[PDB]
């Protein structure tokens, strides 16, 4: 048969294959919602449903040379189409292997907690409760409380259920020819060099990274002293905002260089203003907009979850954006919470929608990122851009002030926790996880190889001893939820490199210019920008990404070069300061995970 021909099965192949890929997740977004047992059969079931599917669809791709052809395009869509992953088990052990992870997202998504001191209040969650007494309290043994109560009720109590998910997941990836999960999830960047590039970019961060960690430590010590804060050892995590120590900036302003200049947290002018979770996405979507890029369907608004349900059902409050495989039919669920930190959130899952509403109308095994940092970093975009003082005056959230150099410190410095922080800890998250899928790390060693991991590439710790009858990893969410983390660190590069084209295209920034710098650039209203931008994303996954790449920035590779760029200023500052002030950098290693 000629390729005109083969086009017209694979074509029938397509829509089949949508259909009970939109049935599957159809039955996961209503498990997602409402976490009941019966709603978790139904979505083993559908699963269950389309991994037949796709066993039937792979079987009957092999009937085609692939080496005769010639359009490019087609040999690209009959190789995603018999890419089977989990379906490739037997359906005894892929539902055995679905029930491994969702006992674990489960376990994590119904954890409740008594109150510090008050054993009769007993309804406290992660969100909002959790994340909240993190993010503002600042008394260190209510915080070794909840980080001891949430790691202990999240962690340990799956490690079985973990065991089964990770020889399972190994399954799988042998049934595909794959060594291991690792090798699977690499697979997915499409370059057989690129475990070695984001090594590359650790150590390129890490000269920044190390500066900045030693100005939040001596802060820290300054204020909560010696005993609580070592000069020399990693730091106490359960001090830096978040659970996970992943981002930093809900210490920013309580460790700021400038305290009494002007500071950059726009939550109580959001308060102030009577902002909702409405308005926040709102305000996303015009963003969105203003870039000459797709308003929101109203199938989004009538079927999102945009706040946490008052009815006390369990669900994941965990934030998600959802593409159900259709026409507009996009939703996000989140448990929005009115604060800045929320707010980009919101951009982030926004983000995802907008990528999805861009290739909706392409075959469905090209409904996706480019690759997966391509998803993480479309939302992560606009929130620079909202984050810089010029946006926040323009839509009034900033009240006006005079800007002198201290107060770019403290700009600097916020970005710094806030996103220069996470680089190591997305790569501590897979580097992990590939060494659990490939055998280097034994089940014996699982929690101390994960915090020794923690503290060499992030310098944080425990602010308890652990040992290996605890089993930590667990406790973050894409861990209880084989969720692929490696998305996020790509992102957290490449988004600068898709940063700096967007400003570049809206005149926005000009190399060694100090009035347009990264640092200052907002690309809201530059339909010049949006234009390049909804091209790339168009594309989904139908182009190797760096043709993707190459569309927006006219580079064909990830590159360090641009967030370098934009925290050089920060760099340049914390260099002098931590001489001056005598800060040691760096750390000796932890000892708070005993074998
Ligand atoms: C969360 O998920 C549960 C399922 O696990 C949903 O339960 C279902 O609730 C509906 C009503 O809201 C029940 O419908 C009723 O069915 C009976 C007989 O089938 C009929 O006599 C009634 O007229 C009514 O239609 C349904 O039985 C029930 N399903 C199960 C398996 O118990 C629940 O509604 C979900 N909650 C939310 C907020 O979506
Ligand atoms: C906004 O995007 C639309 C496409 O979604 C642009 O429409 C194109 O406009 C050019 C004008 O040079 C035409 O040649 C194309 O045929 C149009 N295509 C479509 C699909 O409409 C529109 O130009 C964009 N607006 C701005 C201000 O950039
Ligand atoms: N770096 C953040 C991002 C996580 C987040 O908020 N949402 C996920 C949901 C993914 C999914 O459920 O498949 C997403 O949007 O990517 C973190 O670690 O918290
Ligand atoms: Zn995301």
């Amino acid at each position: 048969p000629s390729e005109t021909e083969i086009s017209q099965i694979v074509e029938w192949i397509e829509q089949r294959y949508q259909q009970t890929k939109a049935h599957q997740t159809l039955a996961a977004w209503e498990y997602g919602s409402n976490l009941t047992e019966f709603n978790l059969s139904k979505k083993t079931k559908a699963a269950a449903d389309f991994a037949e599917v796709a066993k039937a669809v792979a079987e009957e791709l092999q009937q085609f040379k692939t080496d005769q052809l010639t359009n490019a395009t087609l040999k690209r869509r009959i190789k995603k189409l018999a890419k089977l992953g989990y379906a490739a088990l037997p359906a005894d052990q892929f539902k055995e292997l679905l029930g491994a992870i969702a006992s674990m997202e489960s376990n994590y998504a119904k954890a409740k907690f008594c109150a510090y001191g008050d054993a009769t209040k007993c309804d406290l969650s992660l969100d909002p409760e959790l994340t909240e007494i993190f993010a503002n309290h600042r008394e260190p043994e209510e915080l070794k409380y909840y980080w001891v109560q949430w790691y202990n009720a999240t962690g340990a109590p799956v490690r079985e259920s973990f065991q089964k998910y990770v020889e399972l997941n190994r399954q799988a990836a042998l049934r595909n020819n794959f060594s291991s999960g690792a090798a699977v999830w690499l697979n997915e960047y499409d370059d057989s060099t690129f475990e070695q590039q984001v090594d590359d970019v650790i150590e390129q961060i890490r000269p920044l990274y190390e500066q900045l960690h030693a100005y939040v430590r001596y802060k820290l010590r300054q204020k909560y002293g010696d005993k609580l804060v070592s000069p020399t050892g990693p730091i106490p995590m359960h001090l830096l905002g978040n659970l996970w120590a992943q981002t930093w900036d809900n210490i920013a302003d309580f460790t700021t260089p400038f305290p009494e200049k002007k500071l950059l947290d726009v939550t109580d002018e959001m308060i102030r203003q009577g902002y909702t979770p409405i308005k926040m996405f709102q305000m996303g979507d015009d963003f969105f907009t203003s870039l000459n890029m797709t308003k929101l369907p109203q199938t989004f608004w009538d079927k999102s979850i945009l706040e946490k349900p008052t009815d006390g059902r369990d669900l994941v409050c965990h934030a998600s954006a959802w593409d159900f495989f259709a026409i507009d039919d996009v939703r996000i669920k989140q448990c929005t919470r009115v604060n800045m930190r929320e707010f980009f959130v919101v951009h982030h899952e926004l983000g995802h929608i907008q990528y999805y509403l861009q290739y909706q109308h392409q075959p469905v095994e090209f409904r996706g990122g480019a690759n997966p940092g391509f998803h993480e970093a479309v939302g992560d975009v606009l929130s620079l851009s909202v984050s810089t003082p010029k946006h926040l005056k323009k839509v009034g959230l900033l009240k006006d002030y005079e800007e002198d150099e201290q107060v770019k410190i403290n700009q600097f410095y916020r970005a710094g926790v806030t996103k220069l922080v996470f680089l190591p800890f997305a790569y501590t998250l897979d580097k992990y996880r590939w060494g659990v899928f490939r055998g280097d790390i034994k089940p014996r060693e699982y929690n101390c190889k994960f915090w020794e991991m923690r503290s060499r590439y992030s310098g944080v710790e425990p602010p308890v001893v652990r040992t290996e009858q605890d089993f930590d990893p667990p406790a973050k969410y894409h861990v209880s939820a084989d969720v692929e983390y490696l998305r996020y660190f790509v992102s957290y590069v490449i988004q600068f490199q898709f940063h700096r084209a967007a400003c570049a295209l809206a005149g926005e920034y000009v190399k060694g210019d100090p009035e347009k710098t990264l640092n200052n650039c907002d690309i809201y209203q530059s339909t010049a920008a949006g234009n390049q931008l909804k091209e790339m994303l168009a594309l989904g996954s139908s182009k190797p990404w760096p043709d993707a790449m190459e569309v927006l920035t006219g580079e064909r590779k990830m590159s360090a070069d641009a967030i370098l760029e934009y925290f050089d200023p920060l760099y340049q500052w914390l260099l002098e300061e931590n001489k001056r002030l005598g800060a040691h950098v760096g750390w000796t290693d932890s000892q708070k995970c005993v074998s």
